[PDB]
């Protein structure tokens, strides 16, 4: 179950973040490995520098670049994915 | 209980991160509020731009600036605090 909590990026790029994180979860179970996959994909497909956080329990306060921020769940796993401002 | 998992910052600044996160935990229970406190303090005391993640369960893959990265626990709460490279 995909739930977008907070986004500041295109509806398209959001769907890509979702699809990429889904792929990550199917391959890996370790959270930094899940985070690595998403991070690297976005650096590839949207240019560096992206950062990624994956976990069942976290909160954050980061400074992001406009249109380059998403925070979402897939089931019980939350994913934060952004470029720094 | 303070446990440094991964640091790339001075032994001094590490101790400050620890002390600041401790203060945060005593005032706030909500993870983004805990993260806000730490973030803002470091932007104040070490210059912007810092980012902070606080949670009981997460992993990450981020790109950090040399000497500006710490990942640590205080009890069951893990704290990630860094400047982007």
């Amino acid at each position: 179950k995909a739930v977008i909590k907070n986004a500041d990026m295109s509806e398209e790029m959001q769907q890509d973040a979702v699809d990429c994180a889904t792929q990550a979860l199917e391959k890996y179970n370790i959270e930094p490995d899940i985070a690595a996959y998403i991070k690297k994909e976005f650096d590839k497909k949207y240019n560096p520098t992206w950062h990624c956080i994956v976990g069942r329990n976290f909160g954050s306060y980061v400074t992001h670049e406009t249109r380059h921020f998403i925070y979402f769940y897939l089931g019980q796993v939350a994913i934060l994915l952004f470029k720094s401002g």
